[PDB]
C-alpha cells in the first residue's frame, strides 16, 4: 500500500527507520537495510545526521544487483541537517548525500528540523560553555532552495520534519510557493497521537509521517528513563492479546488506520520481519477509540535543552 502525495508521487505507508546510536557499528546499518528489503520494506528513512547513508545506499545497490528490487521500487528519504539551512548550502548538502549513498536522486528530501544551527561541518556546533550554537534563517528561503532541488530532479518530492502548524502555515502561505511539502515527519504514537496536527495536515493534503511510533529507542542522551515505556502500555498489551499480535504491531496498525504513514526502526532480523505483518490484521473502530484514549502529550524527543530556540516546535 502507498499513499498518493500532493505532487502526484506515491509513498509506501510503512517505512523502515534506520537511525542507530553511534555505539552501533556502521556495518549493522548495511546488514539490516538488506534484511528490511528482503522482508518487504520499500520505504527507507535515512538522513545526513544518521552517519549511515553510505551503508543504506550500499544495501540498496546490493539488493538491486541481486535482482531483488529495482531502484524505482525503493522509496528513499534523506534529510537536510540544520547546519545547512542557509539556502546556498541546501543543494550541496543534497548532492553530498547522493554521493555517499551512490544514488542519482532521493525519493523524498526533508528539512530535518525547523531549528537552524550554526553553519559548518560540525553537526552539533558547541560554544565554550557546551551550548549548541543556534543560527537564524528564514525557512522560506530554505524551502525555496528545496524547490530548486525538486526542479533539478535530485529529489522527487520534498517535505518537512518536526514542524508545528504555524511553521507549516509559514511555508503554505509563502508568496510564490511552487511546491507544498508532501509530508511532515513528526513524533507520533499513542502517548502523543498528534490528532490536532493530523487534522490540520489532512486539510492541506500533507501526509503525516510518524516517527518513534514504537516509543523511541529511549536513548539516555535524549529520553528521560522514567518516561513510560509505550510497548508496556496495558491497553496495547490487551489489544495484542485479543488480536494474537504484538504491542508493536498494534501501535503500527493504529497509525495506518488513521491515515498516518508509519516508520519502524529495528536492527533485529525477527522484529524487522514481524513489523511487515501490520498489513495482516485490522483494528476495530472500538479498538481505535481505546488507543485514542492513551494520549498523554508525552514527547520522547522533547529536546529540552533547545526549548529556548526561537523555532522550537513545542512552544
Ligand atoms: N525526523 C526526525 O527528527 C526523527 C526523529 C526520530 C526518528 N526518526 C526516524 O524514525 C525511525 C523510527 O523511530 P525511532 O528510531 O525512534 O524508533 P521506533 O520506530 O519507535 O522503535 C523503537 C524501538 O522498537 C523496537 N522494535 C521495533 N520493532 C519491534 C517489535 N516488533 N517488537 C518489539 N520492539 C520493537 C526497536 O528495537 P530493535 O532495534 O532492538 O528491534 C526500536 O529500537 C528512526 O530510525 C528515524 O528513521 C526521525
Ligand atoms: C537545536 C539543536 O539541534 C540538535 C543538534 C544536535 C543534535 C540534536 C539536535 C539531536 C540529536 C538527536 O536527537 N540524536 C538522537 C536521534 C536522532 C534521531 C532521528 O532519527 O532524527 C533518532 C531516532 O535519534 C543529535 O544531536
Amino acid at each position: 500500500q502507498c499513499v498518493k502525495l500532493n505532487d502526484g508521487h506515491f509513498m509506501p505507508v510503512l517505512g523502515f527507520g534506520t537511525y542507530a546510536p553511534p555505539e552501533v557499528p556502521r556495518s549493522k546499518a548495511l546488514e539490516v537495510t538488506k534484511l528490511a528489503i528482503e522482508a518487504g520494506f520499500r520505504h527507507i528513512d535515512s538522513a545526513h545526521l544518521y552517519n549511515n547513508e553510505e551503508q543504506v545506499g550500499l544495501a540498496i545497490r546490493s539488493k538491486i544487483a541481486d535482482g531483488s528490487v529495482k531502484r524505482e521500487d525503493i522509496f528513499y528519504t534523506s534529510k537536510l541537517w540544520s547546519t545547512f539551512h542557509r539556502p546556498e548550502l541546501v543543494r550541496p548538502a543534497l548532492e553530498n548525500s547522493l554521493k555517499k549513498a551512490q544514488l542519482d536522486y532521493v525519493d523524498l528530501y526533508l528539512i530535518h528540523s525547523p531549528m537552524s544551527l550554526k553553519p559548518g561541518e560540525e553537526l552539533s556546533p558547541t560554544d565554550e560553555n557546551g551550548k549548541v550554537i543556534f543560527d537564524i534563517v528564514d525557512l522560506c528561503t530554505t524551502w525555496e532552495a528545496m524547490e530548486k532541488c525538486k526542479d533539478a530532479g535530485l529529489a522527487k518530492s520534498i517535505g518537512v520534519s518536526n514542524f508545528n502548524r504555524r511553521q507549516l502555515e509559514m511555508i503554505l502561505n509563502k508568496p510564490g510557493l511552487k511546491y507544498k511539502p508532501v509530508c511532515n515527519q513528526v513524533e507520533c504514537h499513542p502517548y502523543f497521537n498528534r490528532s490536532k496536527l493530523l487534522d490540520f495536515c489532512k486539510s492541506k493534503d500533507i501526509v503525516l509521517v510518524a516517527y518513534s511510533a514504537l516509543g523511541s529507542q529511549r536513548d539516555k542522551r535524549w529520553v528521560d528513563p522514567n518516561s513510560p515505556v509505550l510497548l508496556e502500555d496495558p491497553v496495547l498489551c490487551a489489544l495484542a492479546k485479543k488480536h494474537k499480535r504484538t504491542p508493536a504491531l498494534i501501535a503500527l496498525r493504529y497509525q495506518l488506520q488513521r491515515g498516518v504513514v508509519v516508520l519502524a526502526k529495528s536492527y533485529n532480523e525477527q522484529r524487522i520481519r514481524q513489523n511487515v505483518q501490520v498489513f495482516e490484521f485490522q483494528l476495530t473502530a472500538e479498538d481505535m477509540k481505546a488507543i485514542d484514549g492513551l494520549d498523554r502529550n508525552l514527547h520522547y524527543f522533547n529536546s529540552d535543552s533547545f526549548a529556548s530556540h526561537p523555532n522550537y516546535p513545542y512552544s
